[PDB]
């Protein structure tokens, strides 16, 4: 389908910060913590990906673009950070405060 991938690329696109995401999801709720947690609110989208029709497309979808069928899926301005415990890797290392320092989005 088209449609998603259309649909997909157009959240990574649209957001500097793209969370796709689902139902009671610890690592989500997690990552997506840490994230607001840089006061990133006013740039990050969520997607629920499992209230969704095309769920496995949408899944088999982000398998392409990362590596992973899994949920959270985290995108910064198109690239690809991963899962949370990627998040947290970066995190604890510098390397995520380096991307948003280098967006404009943390000072
Ligand atoms: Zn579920
Ligand atoms: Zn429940
Ligand atoms: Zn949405």
């Amino acid at each position: 389908s088209e449609a998603v991938k259309k649909w997909v690329n157009k959240i990574i696109e649209e957001n500097i910060i793209a969370v796709f995401a689902k139902t009671e999801c610890p690592y989500c709720i997690k990552a997506i913590s840490i994230l607001k947690g840089y006061n990133l609110n006013s740039h990050m989208h969520v997607e629920n990906i499992e209230k969704n029709p095309d769920m496995a497309n949408i899944q088999a979808y982000l398998k392409e673009l990362t590596g992973k069928s899994s949920v959270p899926r985290i995108f910064i301005n198109k690239d690809v950070v991963g899962g949370c415990d990627d998040l947290v890797k970066e995190n604890d290392e510098g390397k995520l405060k380096e991307r948003l320092q280098k967006l404009g989005l943390v000072n």
